[PDB]
């Protein structure tokens, strides 16, 4: 039996266990400590004041923000007990701890304590123990830092290019430390996702650090935001909200980042090459880059994305290093007849159920080439069930040739369990009133594929059609004439808002189900939105735009 503290404080309380993890960004609303993950075993629990055991997080880079908002507010669990390794979360609080005087206590247990201790009633933990209905087990105390350091590593982190810097470094050293790494490592450039405002801390953080002078050194992007910059006001968003939305942004901004506002910074120019190590955070972002460009980057927590964006260095640990890239568990996936491109984003999906906390290797679906937009959904949907930085696809990506553990065991992904994703995804009416596309942010290629299956024909009036993208997909869709062929039937097209950001009014309020390809969207969508979610194709989604019904149906392949 090992206890080691990852974070230290002070912690009471009843136990609230699973053996799934949970995004705290989606999964938990800031508002009351509920967990809103549909999905997810503890929906509807009350975190409040609890030990959680999870084995570890998943999905959004965007949970430590949540977090932070949880322990300012007093709405936060007690005390974060996992079992494997761990970042966004573990950030959150250590962010908490080094800037807002307030200590939540994480724990790593061996599995089987892990197990053993979650069937408690009560949980106790201090600087020395963790104590399960009175049972006590002795924590060793956090891992030192074990850091080779440059001289201007060392200049940051005394202070020398001030303190905003040097608390850069800190939190940048601290995590380094609790991964175990002994290096950092140089990045090319940042991409900042805490610039969605999903809870009051995220702009307190924003706010705070450049306050306290922060600025990016290597050039970096910014994810989605939570208004349409130049037009939410004429959009009738809610000046309560649409106010610290725009000043989350703005302080990013004003703190050098590039007002890109999407979620898909991989389709810009500035996009990093194969084997560029960049810092980057937004979960789909850093799946894609490096599983499709073989690019290098941890998934970095928000806040995180920040401190690295302004020193330019990040641990040196996960996928960074070359043996953390090899396969770790292979997955053989079914490949039926007659898919299409829904196939893609309910694999990437199943696959992080599969393989939650590990790098998979998907097997079997060389064959069916898949698109560049087609991988840009899988790796969206892995994101939300999965922890991993990174996935193979046998075929069709460029690392995929990369020798497997040899220990790594294989799982499948049966028509069985695809037909159980689709109707878990499907949980909703057959008449929607929104058709929603572009979670990740669409490819110019997506416009034009959804004009293509729009064939000029219009909207049923009843429903509304959305797609949000980046502004530089909707400038070239302008140019092209897609943005004309997408208007011409009724559909809009909005800039840095994303699904995951979006809010009433823009999100149209006499929305009761909503229609989606996206299988990120359609996992979030229900807890984000309170409306049923439906998912399925492309032309699945202008099927239902042009006559208000989505069909309930298993999918062709899976007929
Ligand atoms: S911001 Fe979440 S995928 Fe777009
Ligand atoms: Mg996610």
């Amino acid at each position: 039996p090992e206890a080691r503290s990852i974070l230290a404080g002070a912690a009471e309380g009843k136990v609230i266990a699973t053996t799934e993890a949970l995004s705290f960004w989606g999964g938990v609303d800031p508002a009351t400590g509920k967990v809103i993950d549909v999905h997810h075993p503890l929906h509807g629990i009350c975190l409040t004041g609890g030990v959680l055991f999870m084995p570890t997080s998943r999905g959004s880079c965007t949970g430590s923000g949540v977090l932070l908002d949880l322990i300012l507010t007093g709405r936060a669990p007690s005390a974060l007990v996992f079992c494997e390794a761990e970042d966004v979360l573990t950030l959150g609080a250590l962010v908490a701890a080094e800037m807002f005087d307030k200590a939540l206590p994480v724990i790593r247990l061996d599995t089987e304590t892990f197990a053993r201790f979650s069937r408690a009633a009560h949980v106790r933990i201090d600087q020395n123990t963790i104590k399960a209905d009175g049972v006590s087990l002795a924590v060793a105390p956090p891992a030192t830092a074990h850091l080779d350091l440059t001289d201007d590593d060392r200049a940051m982190l005394e202070g020398r290019d001030g303190i905003a810097v040097r608390q850069a470094m800190r939190i940048i050293v601290a995590m380094a430390a609790q991964q175990g790494a002994s290096a950092l490592v140089d990045v090319t450039q940042g991409h900042i996702d805490g610039c969605i405002y999903a809870s009051p801390a995220n702009l307190t953080f924003a706010e705070k650090m450049a306050d306290m002078g922060g600025k990016v050194r290597v050039p970096s992007t910014m994810n989605a935001i939570s208004v349409d910059k130049a037009n939410w006001r004429a959009q009738g968003v809610p000046e309560d909200f649409g106010d610290p939305a725009a000043r989350l942004a703005d302080a990013y901004v004003r703190m050098g980042c590039r007002p890109t506002f999407t979620c898909s910074p991989y389709l810009l120019d500035s996009a990093p090459s194969a084997g560029e190590s960049i810092g980057w955070a937004e979960s789909n972002a850093v799946i894609f880059a490096n599983t499709v460009l073989g690019a290098r980057t941890a998934k970095h927590p928000d806040f995180l994305d920040l401190c690295i964006a302004m020193t330019g260095r990040a641990p040196l640990s996960g996928v960074y290093l070359e043996e953390n890239r090899r396969p770790q568990r292979i997955v053989d996936v079914a490949l039926p007849a007659g898919i299409d491109d829904a196939f893609w984003p309910l694999v990437g999906y199943l696959a992080g159920k599969a393989v939650p906390d590990c790098i998979p290797l998907l097997r079997g679906l060389g064959a069916a080439k898949p698109s560049r937009d087609d991988l840009k959904a899988l790796c969206a949907a892995f994101g939300t069930t999965s922890a991993s930085p990174m996935l193979h696809i046998e075929g069709a990506t460029p690392e995929a040739g990369l020798a497997p553990l040899e220990t790594a065991e294989t799982v499948t992904i049966s028509l069985e369990d695809m037909a159980a994703g689709w109707s878990l995804l499907n949980e909703g009416p057959e008449e929607v009133q929104l058709v929603a596309i572009g979670s990740p942010h669409a490819s110019l290629e997506e416009c034009r594929a959804l004009a293509a299956v729009f064939n000029g024909r219009k909207r049923h009036a009843d429903v509304a059609v959305i797609v949000t993208a980046g502004q530089q997909v909707i400038d070239a869709a302008g140019k092209d004439g897609t943005l004309q062929s997408l208007k011409d039937s009724g559909v809009q097209v909005l800039p840095d808002l994303c699904w995951c950001s979006i809010s009433e009014p823009v999100f149209p309020t006499k929305t009761r189900a909503l229609m989606t390809n996206s299988g990120k969207y359609a996992h979030y969508g229900p807890g984000l939105s309170g409306r049923a979610v439906r998912f399925g194709s492309l032309a699945d989604c202008v099927e239902s735009a042009l006559t208000g019904r989505a069909v309930s149906r298993l999918p062709v392949w899976l007929s």
